[PDB]
DNA sequence: TTGACACGTGTCAAA
DNA sequence: TTGACACGTGTCAAA
């Protein structure tokens, strides 16, 4: 829980959150206030469901796709930063935190998928999908792999399922429409058949995730791996060359990766919501602030105009934006969680074989439309079926105590319904077949 | 995942040494040829019974021994067949954490204890009992620090204090523990409780405070101390903290009782590859050079095997974790550990924010606890009842909406076609169900 | 031990 | 949209 006179951030795990906790130390120096970062699993999960009761951190950071949903919860803090700080940052990084005309976080970095390889086991990337597994069978005979990724978030799918047609939610009209997904279509069958077909010649492994894949490839053991700009600090710290370029292509046609907005939100339930806009405003986002935090693991392209113009020159910051050209804004509608879940769902399904991909892509389409049931539904439910029971309950009640019917000591009351319908003029079976 | 023949694939805990273990399977692969993959999933203890149930999961498993008598009454691991000439090479008591209805289900690979972890430079002297936690931090704020912070969301680092007073978990009498004698409830174990919600109570700890909290902290000189295990000191070796590792602290003048575990590896039942694992597990793990590169990487504790343990034990970190390892008591690996461990994993943490008081906390604990966890065929007696109390009303009804003539509209439910069977039996009833003569 | 009935959410469907 | 009945597990009790 949150309480005056603390700053307490909660942050995804593969952030530089010690970078961050570092800006907080000099927040404390300067203001005397102390600033706890936190890095819990599936913070995007736990914020919903602790700040509808008051609880969570102060602040939370997470790309801008999670933050529509949070607002339509009433879970953030409205965020009015001045005239002139809002000419700090790329105007299209405010787009991205805007949900129904008002700012509900404040961007911090723009973040795209890459191919990063191994520039010792492979000079020359492919520059298409289609050519990885011949490339497979080269690398197997010397002990290495082409290609490995985390498959079981689709963030990391999502750019081959999208490159021959397949969309989340189409835009028209100037709006998402909640109710047209194209997770379903040939562009994202043949995606995501080509995909399960890598496994099927064994040339991925179903239960590859973010850790095996960050190890194999920090190891020397594969060739690439697709990963956003988080990554590099540890490759780095690894005895790898590597080199940071465009997606490959599949038939003929560019990898259109979810582009996010990495963004802090303020907490509704926060009795610091100044002392937070003090800390965003003028400790993280300056250039000292997002170098402390970018040093650790790097942010991507800066929403902060003066410091992005620096990292805008590093090639690796080139190719993150030039796939992010190719790739589209995420958008924040709150239905995007539901999106997530359903295509997470397809992509591990048809992985493991469990389901066909046109089964499972079948399913996530459904399923990424799905509304959920609001509160009072669930409730009008639980009641009906309460006051089924109840009525049930006192018809049995009645009909035992004055129905002097010939039951045995302990008896059910299907037993007494059976005693009802003889009385009746009724003939009941052991099964219950039931006639006069 | 499924195990393939001629490969090995290993789950470890990702606190644990897992990449200098891939060393040592890298070394296997090389003078066999055998290629091995080490991975360290979350909840690794959870999933393997799920998986390793329909002959997934991986070829071999790494945890603590509490588990394996669970995964060996469900069938889930070979039986381990180590000549008499190999078992003598490790200390007899590790065999028999890993002895289960007389057999041996994995190989022991290291003994575990936590210890108290304290920061040399701002706590020279550290304290010798829990007492006198409340007043030290009340010095150590007034710099802007704290005094003390480990785990509460797993009950393994809270144990030591919840026993020390006379917590226990199964009563061992006449050579088997007691499952239906459980010490979760007794004076002891509220003691304990007690003192660490009055250190939450106080404000001298966070009730939300997890491990990498706990640990980010120490290691950046924020608390004076910590509790935890031997894998955690590689980490506070990089940082710049100058530490000291010692007798956990008494409480009512008794010593912090640990649960010791034993680090072991388990051979999956469905590995086609039972013999390479026995072959990797035996002769190059369980050798001076392979628990030397996994210690490397994460210090083991007080490895099994003695040849290399009595390298080891000459670090004083070790002999102060064999000092705690033995005021405490090696876990039973009885199936019913999952069901003590969730148990008082929610008594600890529904204390500690208050969403329930101790007493309630505990009481509710010993009960689950306790539990039998009903057999499938139990669960299948009780589905097939309500599938047969079901069908039966439904053929009921189904006859009488067919050959009724009730007069009922269109669409409606069998409590009105209950109602009027009850009419024409003589019956009057109301609209909440309410019926007689 | 078995077992009556409660419980809230799922499946299927009419409208 | 609302709503019938299914569904398996929980609560409570008799023995
Ligand atoms: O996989 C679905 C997941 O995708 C995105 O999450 C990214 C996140 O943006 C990155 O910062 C990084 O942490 O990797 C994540 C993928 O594991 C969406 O932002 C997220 O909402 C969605 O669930
Ligand atoms: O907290 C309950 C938990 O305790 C033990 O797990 C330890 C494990 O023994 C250590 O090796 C280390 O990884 O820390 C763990 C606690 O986080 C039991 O072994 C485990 O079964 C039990 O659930």
């Amino acid at each position: 829980k949150i309480e005056e006179g603390k700053l307490v951030i909660w942050i995804n795990g593969d952030k530089g959150y010690n970078g961050l906790a570092e800006v907080g130390k000099k927040f404390e120096k300067d203001t005397g206030i102390k600033v706890t970062v936190e890095h819990p699993d599936k913070l995007e999960e736990k914020f919903p469901q602790v700040a509808a009761t008051g609880d969570g951190p102060d602040i939370i950071f997470w790309a801008h796709d999670r933050f529509g949903g949070y607002a339509q919860s009433g879970l953030l803090a409205e965020i009015t930063p001045a005239a002139a700080f809002q000419d700090k940052l790329y105007p299209f990084t405010w787009d991205a935190v805007r949900y129904n005309g008002k700012l509900i976080a404040y961007p911090i970095a723009v973040e795209a998928l890459s191919l990063i390889y191994n520039k010792d086991l492979l000079p020359n990337p492919p520059k298409t999908w289609e050519e990885i597994p011949a490339l497979d069978k080269e690398l197997k005979a010397k002990g290495k792999s082409a290609l490995m990724f985390n498959l079981q978030e689709p963030y990391f799918t999502w750019p081959l399922i999208a490159a021959d047609g397949g969309y989340a939610f189409k835009y028209a009209a100037g709006k998402y429409d909640i109710k047209d997904v194209g997770v379903d279509n040939a562009g994202a069958k043949a995606g995501l058949t080509f995909l399960v077909d890598l496994i099927k010649n064994k040339h991925m492994n179903a239960d590859t995730d973010y850790s095996i894949a960050e190890a194999a490839f920090n190891k020397g053991e594969t060739a690439m791996t697709i990963n956003g700009p988080w990554a590099w600090s540890n490759i780095d710290t690894s005895a790898v060359n590597y080199g940071v370029t465009v997606l490959p292509t599949f038939k003929g046609q560019p990898s259109k990766p979810f582009v996010g907005v990495l963004s802090a939100g303020i907490n509704a339930a926060s009795p610091n919501k100044e002392l937070a806009k003090e800390f965003l405003e003028n400790y993280l986002l300056t250039d000292e602030g997002l170098e402390a935090v970018n040093k650790d693991k790097p942010l991507g392209a800066v929403a902060l105009k003066s410091y992005e113009e620096e990292l805008a020159k590093d090639p690796r910051i080139a190719a993150t934006m030039e796939n992010a050209q190719k790739g589209e804004i995420m958008p924040n509608i709150p239905q995007m969680s539901a999106f997530w879940y359903a295509v997470r769902t397809a992509v591990i399904n048809a992985a493991s074989g469990r389901q066909t991909v046109d089964a499972a892509l079948a399913a996530a389409q459904t399923n990424a439309a799905r509304r959920k049931p609001s509160w009072r539904e669930r409730e009008n439910n639980r009641r009906r079926e309460r006051r089924r029971r109840a009525v049930a309950a006192k018809i049995y009640t009645g009909l035992r105590a004055q129905g002097d019917y010939n039951l045995p000591k302990h008896c059910d009351n299907n037993e007494v319904l059976k005693a009802l319908c003889v009385e009746a003029g009724w003939v009941v079976e052991e099964d219950g077949t039931t006639y006069r």
